[PDB]
């Protein structure tokens, strides 16, 4: 988001020097090179250096930039960075599933900028939302269900706990499907798979890569994918709890400790029992 910053800043030369990298040659109707590469041994390019692989000048992949607006050049610039980026990421990429998508999104943003469209993903696992109700109402309607009762201050600091914990799963690393295989019946990961895939792709990477359309996981999964991760989750934020306990403030220390561990206990009986109402979409609380 910084490296954005700074290449957003530059003189307009510049910017379409950035630009005719990925953008397509029109010097004649026959040319189908998809992008200007520099003659030179690796200040702005002047627009008649002829293109490495098609020998036509800079000028020519980049016309039809004359007159684009300011902001577009500069969503165009973004998807160059993310580009860069889903690059770098793809080749650093341990696991086979992961590196695939990120493989997949570099291909798609590349060629956003070749046609100056707008990504959107698309393919087999379909678009969100995935489930309803999601698990930002689920986790509302958990609130209401077990805790309406309690004594206003103990009710507002359930709230916060929900909160908390729904920011956390916005944020959290999801295991990938090979990790999840390990503990796990052998039917149940190509389900994961699939859910994986349509996490990185619709929720955590437009979180570092914001030329893409960005969807909360809380909002566009429910009950199946938190059945799926919700006991890792759970361990993995008491874990963290246990190593950050004693830099949060007090009140924020003891409440966390006395409240978390049974509201997250409560939370699993409601995610894994048959008989919970919490994930009807007709969820109401009597008059
Ligand atoms: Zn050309
Ligand atoms: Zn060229």
């Amino acid at each position: 988001s910084q490296r954005k910053a700074q290449v957003r800043g530059l003189p307009r030369a510049k910017k379409l020097e950035k630009l005719g990298v990925f953008s397509a040659c029109k010097a004649n109707e026959t040319c189908k090179c998809n992008g200007w590469k520099n003659p030179k041994p690796p200040p702005a390019a002047n627009l008649s250096e002829l293109c490495r692989s098609c020998e036509h000048p800079l000028a020519d992949h980049v016309s039809h930039l004359e007159n684009v607006s300011e902001d577009e050049i500069n969503r165009l610039l973004g998807m160059v960075v993310d580009v860069e980026n889903l690059f770098m990421s793809v080749h650093k990429e341990e696991d086979t599933d992961t590196k695939q998508v990120y493989f997949y999104l570099f291909k798609l943003l590349r060629k956003c900028i070749l046609q100056m469209t707008r990504p959107v993903v698309e393919g087999s696992l379909g678009s969100p939302p995935f489930e309803k109700p999601n698990i930002e109402q689920g986790v509302l309607n958990f609130v209401q269900y077990k805790f309406s009762h309690l004594a206003p201050r103990e009710r507002q600091t359930m709230f916060e706990l929900s909160k908390m914990f729904l920011l956390c799963l916005n944020y959290w690393k999801l295991e990938t499907p090979a990790q999840f295989r390990q503990r796990s019946q052998s039917e149940d990961v190509a389900t994961y798979k699939v859910n994986y895939t349509r996490w990185l792709c619709y929720c955590h990477v437009p979180q570092s890569c914001d030329s893409l359309p960005r969807y909360e996981t809380t909002h566009v999964f429910g009950r199946s994918l938190l059945r799926s991760i919700f006991t890792v989750t759970r361990r993995q934020l008491l874990e963290k709890f246990r190593v950050e306990k004693d830099k949060l403030v007090p009140e924020k220390r003891t409440l966390i400790l006395t409240h978390f561990p049974k509201f997250l206990s409560m939370l699993e009986e409601e995610i894994y029992g048959a008989n919970s109402p919490i994930w009807e979409s007709g969820f109401t609380m009597p008059p």
